[PDB]
């Protein structure tokens, strides 16, 4: 049971990195592998957890 | 199909917030809901993604 249907299938690993001074306020980094701005959360945990019962949600990094 | 099947089972929605005040050098946090260190990533994203197939990996935040 993979995780990951939608992000770079192609790649062999996804890791992101991210410069705390790109931050601003705050960033909310998405969780669920469904994000169409990866890696940044935009709202798609929420239809993902309304169907499978799930309870995934992003990190927020804040300043 | 739901992707945590680990963390906080009881809560509705998983929810992390860190401050760049608690960044340091780097961090690396947990985007597989395997990690007994939650929300931080301890290395077991790789013993899924060899078993399943998979891809996904940690985020790195950095300063
Ligand atoms: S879109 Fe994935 S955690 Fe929000
Ligand atoms: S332990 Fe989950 S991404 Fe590394």
């Amino acid at each position: 049971a993979r995780c990951n249907y939608k992000i770079q299938l192609d790649s062999n690993k996804i890791v992101d990195t991210v410069d705390i001074e790109d931050i601003g306020e705050k960033k909310a980094f998405c969780r669920c592998w469904k994000s169409e701005k990866w890696p940044y959360c935009d709202g798609s945990h929420g239809k993902h957890n309304k169907e499978t019962g799930d309870n995934v949600g992003p990190l927020i990094v804040k300043s």
